[PDB]
């Protein structure tokens, strides 16, 4: 459950836990990963921000009604009250997050001062030249990906990953090519291999749907066996299925992913193609934003490694009258 | 982030992210409020030229290097080079803002014409008996401070929100008094509440080191307690501590600002005191000047209603040749 009651502030990222969520007014989806959408369903009745993409992905899969929904365009900067009457505002501008299709990042701006939440992200230089991050402004909180905070977990980029799988189908011209994924995600890769060994790659109807926004070639199906590339649930990718597929064709398994996975038949590959920011990427990042903090987002796992990359500390900014009356509740109140 | 890129010339005003500023090689500070000095700090490594008070205000919270720091005398015009072979040179006049303490505008005159750039200011009539402006140029473009430019915010003069306020605590003789203040400005309202009322102002002690600059009455101290009014961070002024204030003394919250602020306690007062030029005041202000162009300065707020005082618009003038060089990336 890998969302933020962000301190002293009405804001809430990735939390859907109304019961905890005491003082959380302005509620924010960073992607439709299930890790981020824990409490998310049809029962939703408040007002919640997102891009586009997961926009319609949210109604679609989770059946949270529309009226709630509010997308939000990618890198526009967008001003939203923080009390009853607008007296008090922020400033949300979402940045792509380079982590699945919708993913964002979001800056808010306002009297708690600059914060950058990454959500779910991949790090490439192109982000620190965003128009956003470009003004000078410093960042106080970074709510920070650490899923792969690990230094000794060395990860090349996409580009190396997506060639080490290329050159690998290569040497199987007479396979099918079972790619095992997310729910959500990966769709690029996809697209590239289809277009390098010029075949469909197979889908489900969830998926086809999804690559509609996505404005990638038109190299995708739901008609079985249309093409030699086949995207499968990851938890598909296993011996039992390896000795299922090869009763009816050649088969080779691609599990594209950072996590350590033993491989356990022959054709069965693991590559480290991973859609979060590496230790490395993390170190640079932080380096360049020098916040005065970082937080992890990933509760269970390690964050370390910045402590000399931040700018000296700020005191916590006082909550502004009108936003500490938003944020009661007549239930912690006697009579 | 309220600073500009003048177009057409290697100035900047109030604008200190370099990736952005390719082109800008003068680097001008209006003055000291964060929203003028985003990304300005002790990496800062350009000349730049302020005020004497900001110059040392500057220094002392941001760290900026002095050998960085041109402090430029107020009401005095200074040549400056826009180029570095010794042949193009503009004139810089730096005005009395009459926004805070170190603030002023800019009057540049060169090859580009005549801007002047207010920054944030509170107009005065006296702001027109200015030597620099009472010689006829015609101004090319004025850079507006836009803060307060709507027609249905009426604020009175300083001079008639501080007699208010006077009114206000002239009703609780036995109250403290608690003035909600940003970190830089308004010192002359506290000193004209300590003489009326015979007490001392409470201070902290980075507030009092900037008193000592500005000549005022010898009233204000960081003695705890010494004195009934106290300059406060203006968010501190909030319906929890009243609660908190008044377990000690009886206190009454004034926060002295034109902005729009609903009182959460009977005791906190909002009264219209403002350090911005009111939309009547930027009228009589553009009607005096007749510029050529008004482009506002706070882009985030409305800035209209002066196109009846415009004078003829003139052509983009063209950039000498060697003040390309100078300005190239
Ligand atoms: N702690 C945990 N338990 C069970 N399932 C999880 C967990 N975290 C992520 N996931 C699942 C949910 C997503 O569909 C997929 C990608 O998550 P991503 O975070 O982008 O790698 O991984
Ligand atoms: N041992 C283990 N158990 C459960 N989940 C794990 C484990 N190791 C990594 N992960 C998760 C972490 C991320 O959500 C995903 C890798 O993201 P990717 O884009 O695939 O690199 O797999
Ligand atoms: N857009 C914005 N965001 C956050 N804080 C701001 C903003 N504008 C001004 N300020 C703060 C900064 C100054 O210290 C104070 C007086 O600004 P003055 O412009 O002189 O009225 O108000
Ligand atoms: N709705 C709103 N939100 C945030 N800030 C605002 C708003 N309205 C005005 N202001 C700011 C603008 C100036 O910085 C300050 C007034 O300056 P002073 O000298 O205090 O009159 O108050
Ligand atoms: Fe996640
Ligand atoms: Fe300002
Ligand atoms: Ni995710
Ligand atoms: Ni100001």
């Amino acid at each position: 459950m890998n969302g933020v009651l962000i301190p002293h502030t009405p804001i809430a990222v990735d939390f859907w836990s109304l019961r905890r969520a005491g003082t959380a007014r302005l509620f924010f989806l960073s992607h439709m990963h299930s890790d981020h959408t824990v409490g998310l369903s049809s029962t939703w009745a408040r007002p919640l921000y997102c891009s586009p993409i997961t926009a319609h992905l949210l109604h679609r899969h989770l059946q949270v009604s529309k009226q709630w929904i509010q997308a939000l365009e990618v890198g526009e900067s967008h001003v939203l009250p923080l009390d009853e009457i607008g007296q008090e505002t922020m400033t949300v501008t979402l940045l792509d997050a380079n982590h699945c299709p919708g993913s964002v990042m979001f800056l808010f701006e306002g009297y708690f001062g600059t914060i950058l939440y990454t959500g779910d992200f991949r790090y490439t230089p192109s982000m620190l030249k965003e128009p956003a991050l470009t003004l000078g402004k410093q960042i106080h909180t970074l709510y920070l990906d650490n899923t792969n905070c690990n230094p000794a977990l060395v990860l090349p980029s996409r580009q190396e990953a997506a060639h080490q799988i290329v050159q690998l189908i290569r040497k199987h011209p007479q396979h099918n090519i079972k790619i095992g994924l997310y729910s959500l995600g990966k769709e690029s890769l996809l697209e590239q291999l289809a277009l390098e060994f010029q075949t469909w790659v197979v889908l489900s109807p969830r998926r086809l749907e999804l690559v509609q926004l996505l404005g990638l070639a038109d190299v995708f199906t739901v008609e079985e066996k249309a093409g030699r590339i086949h995207a499968v649930d990851h938890m598909e990718i296993c011996h039992s299925n390896m000795l299922r597929w090869n009763q009816t064709h050649p088969t080779i398994a691609i599990l594209p992913t950072s996590r350590k996975i033993h491989s356990s038949h022959p054709d069965i590959h693991v590559i480290p193609y991973s859609d979060h920011s590496s230790y490395s990427e993390l170190r640079a990042f932080v380096a360049a934003l020098k916040p005065c903090q970082v937080v992890p987002i990933v509760s269970r796992r390690p964050c370390g490694g910045f402590q000399d990359s931040l700018s000296p500390r700020i005191s916590v900014p006082l909550i502004p009258d009108s936003v500490q009356q938003y944020m009661s509740s007549s239930s912690r109140k006697p009579s």
